């Protein structure tokens, strides 16, 4: 029920990150506070078509930016975070707003 009013993109993303089957491509990271895409190219070819019906990483990242996700960088893989996108906490998803 936490997903009714959540944009379909975000609901689908959260479920994708949660799904254990897809951890080889995309996983929770930083104690569930961020998520990690292990290889942009592999992810865009093998995950984006099934889950989002396209194969374009820059368009997926543009949607992340639209909802206020940011990149996590060390002081290829890419890591993103949003304060209301967290492991086992889909009750927070309704807080995520568009630009
Ligand atoms: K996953
Ligand atoms: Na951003
Ligand atoms: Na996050
Ligand atoms: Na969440």
């Amino acid at each position: 029920h936490h997903h009714h009013h959540v944009p379909a993109f975000l609901s689908k993303l959260w479920t994708l990150v949660e799904e254990t089957h897809t951890n080889e491509f995309i996983t929770w990271s930083q104690n569930g506070q961020s998520f990690l895409v292990l290889d942009e190219q592999r992810f865009a070819k093998e995950i984006l078509p099934k889950y989002f019906k396209h194969n374009n990483m820059a368009s997926f990242v543009r949607q992340l930016n639209m909802y206020g996700f940011r990149k996590v960088v060390h002081i290829g893989p890419v890591e993103f975070q949003h304060p209301y996108f967290k492991q086992g906490q889909d009750d927070l998803l309704e807080n995520i707003k568009r630009k």
